[PDB]
Parts: C-alpha cells; structure tokens; sequence
C-alpha cells in the first residue's frame, strides 16, 4: 500500500509521461546510444528512474520530483544542440511539464496530503 504522497506523485508522473509519446525519456540514456553521455551529463535522469524512486518512497516532496523532471529535460538540452529533434522535444516537454507540476497543483496537494495524515 502507498502513501497519499506516493499516489499524488504517480498521478503527476502519468500526466508527464503522456507528454512523451515518442518515449524519448522512458529509459536511462546509454553511452552506445549517446557517445560520451556519461562524461558530459553529471546527473542522469529518466522517467523509469523517477518511477522507481516513487515506488521506493525516496521522494520527500513534490518539489523534489519536479527538480528531477526539470533535470531530465535540461540534460537533453545540454547533450543535444538547439537545432536537433531531441533538444526541441526536451524544451517542449519541459514547458508542458511545468504546467503539469504547477504551483497551484502542488499547493492543493500539500493540503490534501496533510489532511490525510
């Protein structure tokens, strides 16, 4: 059984992943797919890793998941040049995810989570 915070994080994750229908961010980036990635990107992140962190009750707050989501998108904007499909998709996903992870949602969920304690 999961905590209200875990369930809230999973609901947000489901909406975030629907904004990545091409699965650009589903799985960790490998060096054979992205040569030098592990030397360039100091803190890799992907949706599957975020999902495991929710399951393992690693997140203390929605803001921590939001930071991880931003990190995943900006990593792709560092490794890929601005003209590329992957940079443009990362920037668009970042923009869409910031609406999904809005302060108004976070504030609403904080109250509900607190009330259910």
């Amino acid at each position: 059984e999961q905590t209200p915070l875990q369930e809230a994080l999973n609901q947000l994750m489901r909406q975030l992943q629907r904004k990545d229908p091409s699965a650009f961010f589903s799985f960790p980036v490998t060096d054979f797919i992205a040569p030098g990635y592990s030397m360039i990107i100091k803190h890799p992140m992907d949706f599957s890793t975020m999902k495991e962190k929710i399951k393992n009750n690693d997140y203390q707050s929605i803001e921590e998941l939001k930071d991880n989501f931003k990190l995943m998108c900006t990593n792709a904007m560092i490794y890929n040049k601005p003209e590329t499909i992957y940079y443009k998709a990362a920037k668009k996903l970042l923009h869409s995810g910031m609406k999904i992870l809005s302060q108004e949602r976070i504030q609403s969920l904080k109250q509900s989570i607190d009330f259910m304690a």
